[PDB]
DNA sequence: GCCAACGTTGGC
DNA sequence: GCCAACGTTGGC
């Protein structure tokens, strides 16, 4: 479940008041059902959760112990839109394949092993 | 614990 | 085929 990344325009953009969701919300003086965000506020790049680990080896992000952008890469998580495992690419026994990186959201690709099948 | 809100589905 | 409603996750 991916987090708002608290950043962009859209998440420092404050609570309209007026549109469909925020209408539905109790501090706008509805039944407070939806519990959808204001329809202005919808989060551009979202961030996979701070508890979030690697599937293989348990632990989170690294790539700031690393200085190469390689390095950097194969110690950070990613999570695959297909078979939704979060991964260090690092961990991967998959040596040359190479999987597709969405550039649209953070930690985001089609894993070596999902490219391969597909 | 409070509260915001993601992702999915049954009921229309 | 849509969407209100909900369970439940995530930040603080
Ligand atoms: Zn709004
Ligand atoms: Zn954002
Ligand atoms: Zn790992
Ligand atoms: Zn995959």
């Amino acid at each position: 479940r991916r987090t708002r990344c608290r950043r962009c325009r859209a998440c420092v953009r404050t609570e309209c008041g007026d549109c469909h969701f925020c209408r539905d919300m109790k501090k706008f003086g509805g039944p407070g059902r939806m519990k959808q965000s204001c329809l202005l506020r919808q989060c551009t790049a979202p961030v996979l959760p701070h508890t979030a680990v690697c599937l293989l080896c348990g632990e989170a992000g690294k790539e700031d112990t690393v200085e190469g952008e390689e390095e950097k890469f194969g110690l950070s998580l990613m999570e695959c839109t297909i078979c939704n495992e979060i991964v260090h690419p690092g961990c991967l026994k998959m040596g040359k394949a190479e999987g597709v990186i969405n550039a649209e959201i953070p930690n985001c690709w089609e894993c070596p092993r999902c490219t391969q099948e597909g």
